[PDB]
């Protein structure tokens, strides 16, 4: 009836408009009313207008500061939310430019009772906030991907006698022409219901009814659209019975791997569950060590009741090192400033023998770590952001912290030391930092820096074409050259054969150009995260994602992508595998006796049946032709 459809209207309306105007700080809630005056629903929010800071001295009230606990902001690449974390009851997610996999939602976190709004921005570009007319990527719009369920459950489900309003998705800029919004179960599991706000997304069965997701500003949709996609409720059928597989009911991510002098194999990164213990709160960080063999030996899980990931990992021979970020307190002496860059050493039997983490206010993230032959270690990472290198000796006493940059937004997506007691450091500037930049409206370049042993530049340099290049990741041969690994949207080592393309770039001692590589289909190709390494004979091995049939038939979706180079930049061989959900690779590392890790994540089932949302795996590769072994030949 009538009064049914008005008095959903009317509850949804007061449980957004309540959790909202609880949960977001004044100063983010003046911001989206002023927005929202341009374009009523400012009326969800009820705070005072507050006055939004950039300078106070107190990192805290600084609008960057407050804006950073409540959001998930990806990359100009096609993401996955590398990122999620269940640490706060309403998140923003903003996927940026690329076709992006969405998720802000982890249906093996405990969440009974608990407030959960995700608000998904697909799209949002810089271009559209930014005012100066002409950019190359002005009204560009991709196709995103929103998941508000997966084969196991129906996300925001509280399962119970109220409308479920505790938990719900809220999609922002959701284009039927383009994107697609994935569900639980089939279409006979829901009923879209018209509303003020555009179109409410119910769960229904028998006992009642859930809302699972609100689409703002669009209406008269239809399930039997084919911008809904329907994952039914049984796990998807096993694939690369040879892959180690490693998953919990919650999202489970392999970032980084690394090996010891005995060959033994370590792969660590984040989950929302419980992998190698009890789950501490949110995102944790874990590794694990196996033998040269594929035998696990030990898994271990660290955190705080908030959100931090091991991003890198690296080995003296015997010890590992991790690096990553943290939103808690890892080391009990440190005054944590939620956004905090922490490096860790374990043993060989998984003893965290110190922890180091940098307590200040100030907004820091830290993606990379490297080891010399001396046994030093390097981290590097970014804090206008600018890209910093700091140097440890092996009790985890700072050395040095080099920071550097230019006045706009730089990023760092690299580090790597030479055998001469120099460390190469890489990543992204919208800025002019080793040359002017050709981007007309702050499109990123690639920048690499060499630093001596006391941590001086040596020299900086930059390339790049007038459109996006992002670098994810750097290593050094045996010669001390330095390479790196990252997509272009442009024409950077060749003619771009379509959407983001793969290069590969070597630069001398000196500082001198080499060679730049680019290689890609018409669709989406780009090496990710930890996507460069180099083993003992000069060999380069890369790895990320495509969507396109890069070095075979796609499987579905994106699939992972592995490739060998020698060091004049000839490809050896490029091998693609996954299964029919969305996969990418994160980590390669090359062991010796011509052995290859590919590790990874996917939705799908790789190695064995999927455990839950996503899960994460390790591929043994022959070195020689990219054949798959099994892990434990
Ligand atoms: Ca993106
Ligand atoms: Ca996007
Ligand atoms: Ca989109
Ligand atoms: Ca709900
Ligand atoms: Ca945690
Ligand atoms: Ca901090
Ligand atoms: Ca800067
Ligand atoms: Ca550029
Ligand atoms: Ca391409
Ligand atoms: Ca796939
Ligand atoms: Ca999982
Ligand atoms: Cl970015
Ligand atoms: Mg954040
Ligand atoms: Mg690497």
């Amino acid at each position: 009836t009538t009064k049914s459809l008005l008095s959903a209207d009317e509850k949804i309306t007061e449980s957004l408009r309540s959790t909202l105007s609880d949960v977001l700080p004044d100063q983010l809630q003046t911001y989206i009313r002023t927005v929202l005056q341009f374009s009523e629903g400012a009326n969800l929010l009820t705070g005072p207008n507050t006055e939004i800071e950039f300078f106070s001295q107190d990192p805290n009230k600084n609008f960057p500061n407050i804006f950073a606990k409540y959001s998930n902001v990806l990359t100009v690449s096609s993401d996955p939310n590398f990122i999620t974390s269940e640490d706060e009851e309403v998140k923003i997610i903003w996927g940026r430019h690329g076709s992006d996999s969405l998720i802000g939602f982890d249906p093996g976190a405990d969440l009974v009772g608990k407030r959960r709004i995700d608000i998904f921005l697909g799209d949002f570009i810089d271009e559209q906030f930014n005012p100066i007319p002409g950019a190359l990527n002005a009204g560009k719009s991709w196709s995103d991907r929103f998941i508000l369920g997966d084969w196991q459950k129906p996300y925001y489900f509280e399962d119970d006698e109220t409308l479920g309003l505790n938990q719900s998705a809220m999609i922002l800029d959701f284009n039927p022409n383009e994107d697609v919004i994935q569900l639980h179960g089939d279409r006979q599991d829901y009923e879209l219901v018209n509303i003020s706000l555009g179109t409410a997304i119910f769960w229904r069965e028998k006992k009642g009814y859930d809302l699972i997701g609100v689409l703002g500003g669009v209406s008269d949709l239809s399930l039997k659209g084919d911008y809904f996609e329907f994952k039914g409720n049984t796990a998807p059928k096993t694939v690369l019975k040879t892959a180690e597989h490693i998953g919990t009911a919650a999202n489970d991510y392999i970032f980084s791997s690394t090996v010891d002098a005995k060959g033994n194999f370590y792969v660590g990164g984040g989950t929302g569950g419980s992998l190698g213990g009890r789950n501490i709160g949110a995102r944790d960080a874990w590794l694990a060590k196996y033998d040269s063999n594929g035998n696990q030996r030990w898994s271990r899980q660290f955190g705080s009741t908030g959100t931090e990931s091991l991003w890198g990992m690296a080995s003296d021979g015997s010890n590992i090192y991790v690096a990553g970020n943290t939103t808690g307190q890892l080391e009990n002496n440190t005054v944590k400033g939620g956004n905090d860059a922490y490096l860790a050493k374990y043993d060989s039997d998984g003893n965290q023998v110190w922890i180091k983490q940098n307590g200040t206010y100030t907004l820091e993230e830290s993606y990379k770590i490297t080891v010399d032959s001396s046994g030093n270690i390097y981290t590097a990472g970014h804090t206008s952001t600018d890209g910093y290198v700091a140097k440890f000796d092996s009790n985890g006493n700072q050395l040095w912290v080099a920071q550097f940059g230019t006045i706009t937004l730089d990023d760092n997506w690299g580090v790597a030391a030479d055998n001469n007691g120099n460390v190469f450091a890489g990543g992204n500037t919208k800025g002019s930092f080793g040359a002017k930049n050709t981007g007309t409206a702050g499109e990123y370049d690639a920048w690499l820096v060499k630093l001596n042993k006391d941590g001086q530049t040596d020299w900086v340099r930059q390339f790049g074409t007038p459109n996006y290049d992002f670098m994810w990741d750097i290593e050094t041969d045996s010669l001390g050259d330095i390479y790196a690994t990252g997509w272009t949207l442009g024409d950077l080592g060749g003619k771009n054969a379509g959407s983001y393309d793969v290069w590969l770039a070597k630069y001398n001692t000196n500082g001198n150009q080499l060679w730049i590589k680019q290689f890609g289909t018409s669709e989406d190709d780009a090496p990710f995260l930890d996507g460069i390494d180099i083993d003992a004979n000069d060999n380069i091995f890369l790895t990320g994602n495509t969507n396109g049939n890069l070095g075979g038939a796609n499987a579905g979706s994106y699939d992972a992508w592995a490739a060998k180079f020698d060091k004049d930049g000839n490809q050896l061989w490029l091998k693609q595998f996954g299964t029919p959900d969305y996969d990418t690779a994160t980590t390669v590392t090359a062991v010796n006796f011509g052995k290859l890790y590919v590790s990874g994540i996917t939705e799908g089932s790789l190695g064995t049946t999927n455990a839950g949302s996503y899960d994460s795996w390790a591929l043994k590769l022959d070195a020689d032709n990219g054949e798959i072994q099994d892990f434990n030949s």
